[PDB]
């Protein structure tokens, strides 16, 4: 029953749009519109975050591999410490007041977290991209224009990081939105550094990479667009929300990025980074409050 797959197909490519515009659709109805201005604003602190650390890269130009790695484990590590405590935590005491606490309200979170798998494995199968590591990926990737690839894996990386933010303001608490905003901000200058050094070394010379990256920062209010739509359904999607982010930023963590650190040979470099990353954000989670 090749019929079956071609169902699946149909199904799989209209559920990854249909998330993506109708997140935008309910984003932008007149209930909402409070809450996306916090959220894109949110969103366009992370571009300016971004854009401050693409301008640092017009000094480096070029770093040595090692260093690429470990500093790609400690964007890493800050991400996953912003899933667990910024979105994953509060996401189970949200869940709590709506279902009861417990472990049905980590069932809650759980079931977002792997809605939030699916979304970023379907968009990794249709969007054409490349990895360093694993060449190029996607549908007619081989004959796609080399550095347009990679600022598609760049793209791909920073929606969940926008959905998050959109997410964590879909319901106007500047106690949730702001710490998670706060981190990935934050995280977003060191990633800005990084992304404008990754671009210059698939070809682009540095000025042109540094204004790639400035770019590719935009997908930040984009994506929170999409974040406070798929949130502001009914109440239990904010929860599932909230771990629908989770789990996309984790599989970014492990499919996109810690991936390309290793086969390189810089596993125990990356692994440092990402140690404190990890530890650098539970103790802003605490500092900043
Ligand atoms: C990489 C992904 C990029 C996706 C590209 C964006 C595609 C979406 C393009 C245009 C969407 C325009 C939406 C306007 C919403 C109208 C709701 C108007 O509000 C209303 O209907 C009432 O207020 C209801 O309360
Ligand atoms: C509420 C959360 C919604 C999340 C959506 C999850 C459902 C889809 C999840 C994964 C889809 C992956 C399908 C793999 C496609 C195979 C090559 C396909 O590539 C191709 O060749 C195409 O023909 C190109 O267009
Ligand atoms: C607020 C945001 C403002 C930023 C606006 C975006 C600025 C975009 C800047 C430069 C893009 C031009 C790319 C240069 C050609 C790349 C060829 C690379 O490919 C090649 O090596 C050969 O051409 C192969 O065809
Ligand atoms: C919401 C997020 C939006 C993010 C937008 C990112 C904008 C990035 C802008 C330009 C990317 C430059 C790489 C393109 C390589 C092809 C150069 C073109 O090759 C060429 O040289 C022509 O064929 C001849 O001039
Ligand atoms: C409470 C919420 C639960 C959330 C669960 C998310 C945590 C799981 C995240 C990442 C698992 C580790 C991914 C790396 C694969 C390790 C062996 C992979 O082995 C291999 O195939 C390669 O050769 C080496 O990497
Ligand atoms: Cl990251
Ligand atoms: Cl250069
Ligand atoms: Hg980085």
């Amino acid at each position: 029953s090749h019929p079956l797959i071609t169902l699946g197909l149909a199904a799989s490519a209209a559920g990854v749009v249909l998330l993506l515009v109708a997140g935008i659709v309910n984003a932008l109805t007149g209930e909402n519109r409070v809450h996306v201005g916090y959220a894109v604003l949110g969103g366009a602190a992370g571009f300016a975050a971004t854009a401050l650390g693409a301008l640092m890269a017009l000094g480096l130009r070029a770093i040595s591999a090692r260093t690429q790695d470990a500093m790609l484990g400690f964007c890493a590590g800050m991400m996953l410490a912003a899933s667990a405590f910024s979105l994953i935590l509060p996401g189970l005491d949200a869940a709590g007041t709506i279902v009861g606490p417990g472990p049905a309200a980590a069932a809650v979170v759980a079931l977002g977290l792997g809605l939030g798998v699916l979304l970023m494995l379907g968009l990794d199968y249709f969007t054409p991209h490349e990895h360093e590591r694993t060449g190029h990926q996607g549908p007619e990737a081989a004959r796609v224009n080399r550095v347009w690839l990679f600022v598609l894996t760049i793209i791909l990386h920073n929606l969940p990081e926008g959905m998050a933010i959109g997410v964590s303001f879909a319901t106007g608490d500047l106690r949730i939105g702001l710490p998670l905003t706060s981190a990935i901000a934050i995280q977003d200058v060191p990633e800005g550094l990084c992304v404008a050094l990754a671009l210059r070394a698939v070809g682009l010379p540095i000025g042109r990479a540094v204004l790639v990256a400035v770019a590719s920062g935009l997908m930040e209010p984009l994506g929170a667009l999409v974040g406070v739509g798929i949130s502001s359904g009914f109440a239990l999607a904010y929860p599932i929300s909230m771990g629908l982010a989770a789990g996309a930023m984790i599989f970014v963590v492990s499919h996109e990025v810690i991936p390309e650190t290793h086969r390189n040979g810089h596993e125990t470099t990356a692994t440092v980074g990402l140690m404190a990353g990890f530890a650098l954000m539970m103790f802003l989670d605490t500092a900043l409050g």
